[PDB]
């Protein structure tokens, strides 16, 4: 289990909402052994969610659950 | 299990909503052994969700569940 | 379980909301052995959520749960 | 379990909310052995959440739970 | 203008609503001389409106607008 | 302008509402001479409005506006 | 302008509301000469409004506006 | 302008509210000569408003406005 990584205007958002229920990364279980969540990048969540120029480098994730 | 990666205007969003229910990356189970969520990139979630210039580098994920 | 990584305008957001319920990275269980959450990048959550120029370096996550 | 990492405008946010309930990184269980949360990057949570120029260095996380 | 008047169980109401906008006796004008409203009886108004055994006597209205 | 008048169980209301806007007897104008409101009986108004055994006598209204 | 009048169980209300805006007897104008409101009976107003056994005598109203 | 009047169980109210805005008898104007409000009966106003056995005698109102 090996991972490797190498590296060498106007944005207008207007929102009008009355009711907002938002879930991002969700993991639900009743009977389980393991629950694993690795976020090497970006998790952006909300009623109004904006991501600009995110995750622009080098990331690596190795999991052996 | 080996992974490897290498690397060497106007955006107007306007939204009117009354009710919004949003789920992004969801994993639901009742009987299980393992639940794995790797995000080397980006999960952007919402009633209004804008992603600009994201995940522009090098990423690697190696899972052996 | 080995991970490695190497590296060598106007943004306007206006939001009018009355009711907002937001969850970011969520892990729920009833019977389990292990619950793991590594955040090498960025988890950005809220009724208004803005991420600009985040996760631009070198990150690595190794999990052997 | 080895991890290694090496490295060598106007932002306007306006929000008008009446009710906001926000959760960031959440881990809930009823019977479990282990619960682990490593934060090497950034967790930014709130009714209004703005992250600018965060997680731009070198980070490594190694968990062998 | 003459008017004259002379006189000699289980009621279960259950209601579930989310949004209710109710008007009763309404009189709207832009250019007028006279606006008259006589209620010798009963005006009962609402999202849930119940009237039981009302206006059971003697009433008289004489208007000469 | 003459008016004359002469005279000689279980009620359960359960209501569940989230938003309620109620008007009763309303008189609106922009240019007018006279605005008259005589209530000899009963005006009952609200999100939950209940009237039981009201206006059971003698009432008279004489208006010569 | 003459008026004349002569005369010779379980009530359960349960209400669960989150937001309530109520108006009873309302008279609105911009340019006018006269504004008159006689209440010989009863005006009962509110988010929960209960009127039991009201206006059961003798009432008379005479207006010559 | 003459008026004349002559005369010879369990009530449970439960209310759970979060926000209430209530007006009873309201008279609004911008330019006017006269504004008259005679209350011979009863005006009961409130977020929870209960009237039991009110206005049971003799009442007379005479206005020559």
């Amino acid at each position: 289990v090996v991972a490797a990584a190498e590296k060498t205007g106007v944005l207008y958002v207007g929102s009008k909402t009355k009711e907002g229920v938002v879930h991002g990364v969700t993991t639900v279980a009743e009977k389980t052994k393991e629950q694993v969540t690795n976020v090497g990048g970006a998790v952006v969540t909300g009623v109004t969610a904006v991501a600009q120029k995110t995750v622009e480098g080098a990331g690596s994730i190795a999991a052996a659950t």
